[PDB]
C-alpha cells in the first residue's frame, strides 16, 4: 500500500497473508480474505504459478511474532474457469482455495463479509485497502499491516478516456487515484473493504494497477468487482 498508515493491530480480522516456500523460509506474495473457517479468496494471478503456499491469519508483523497468528496449508486452489493470465484486462482474476485445515475464529481472526449479487457501489464511496505490498513504486513491502482510504471512482469515469479506458470492465471495481495512495505488488488478492449500511463488506480484491506505477493521477487500482461473483462462489463452496 503506498500512502497508507500502520493498521491497529488485529482491525482487519479477515485479512490474510498468502506466502509460498522459497528453499527452506516463506515469502507474502499476496494478501486474501477468509470467507470460510477452511476458504480463503484471493487473486488466480496469485496462484497461477505452481509452488507450495501456505495462508497466515490473525497476522500483523510479518517478522515477529504477534502471539496472534495460525498457520495453516493449502490443499485445494480453485481458479475462475475463464481466466487467462496472458489477459488480466479481460477480468476473472479470482481464486478459492481451501484449507488443510479449518482456522479458529476469535478476536483476531474472523470471516469476511460480502456483498450481495450484483451490487453496484456509488461513486466515490467510503472504501479502505489493506496489505503488507510495496509501499512505493519499485520499494519494498511493509512489515507491518498498512491501511489506505481510497474511495471509490464509478465504472461510467474509470472506463472513460481520462481514466483506464478499455482496459476496465464492468466486472471490475476502480478505487483511488489521487496520485499519493493507492495499492501496489505484494497488495494483489487482497480486500478492498466498503462501508455499506453501517458494516464494512468486502466490494474488491486486489488485481492490476498502471504500468507506469502504482500511485498515478487518474489511474485507480484495479479490482476483481466480487458481487459479480457471489453465485459462483457458492457453487464452489457448496461442493467442496
Ligand atoms: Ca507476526
Amino acid at each position: 500500500v503506498v500512502g497508507g498508515t500502520e493498521a491497529q493491530r488485529n482491525s482487519w480480522p479477515s485479512q490474510i497473508s498468502l506466502q509460498y516456500r522459497s528453499g527452506s523460509s516463506w515469502a507474502h506474495t499476496c494478501g486474501g480474505t477468509l470467507i470460510r473457517q477452511n476458504w480463503v479468496m484471493t487473486a488466480a494471478h496469485c496462484v497461477d504459478r505452481e509452488l507450495t503456499f501456505r495462508v497466515v491469519v490473525g497476522e500483523h508483523n510479518l517478522n515477529q511474532n504477534n502471539g496472534t497468528e495460525q498457520y495453516v496449508g493449502v490443499q485445494k486452489i480453485v481458479v475462475h474457469p475463464y481466466w487467462n493470465t496472458d489477459d488480466v484486462a479481460a477480468g476473472y482474476d479470482i481464486a478459492l482455495l481451501r484449507l488443510a485445515q479449518s482456522v479458529t475464529l476469535n478476536s483476531y481472526v474472523q470471516l469476511g463479509v460480502l456483498p450481495r449479487a450484483g451490487t453496484i457501489l456509488a461513486n466515490n464511496s467510503p472504501c479502505y485497502i489493506t496489505g503488507w505490498g510495496l509501499t512505493r513504486t519499485n520499494g519494498q513491502l511493509a512489515q507491518t499491516l498498512q491501511q489506505a482510504y481510497l474511495p471509490t471512482v464509478d465504472y461510467a469515469i474509470c472506463s472513460s478516456s481520462s481514466y483506464w479506458g478499455s482496459t476496465v470492465k464492468n466486472s471490475m471495481v476502480c478505487a483511488g487515484g489521487d496520485g499519493v495512495r493507492s495499492g501496489c505488488q505484494g497488495d494483489s488478492g487482497g480486500p478492498l473493504h466498503c462501508l455499506v449500511n453501517g458494516q464494512y463488506a468486502v466490494h474488491g480484491v486486489t488485481s492490476f494497477v498502471s504500468r507506469l506505477g502504482c500511485n498515478v493521477t487518474r489511474k485507480p487500482t484495479v479490482f476483481t468487482r466480487v458481487s459479480a461473483y457471489i453465485s459462483w462462489i457458492n457453487n464452489v463452496i457448496a461442493s467442496n
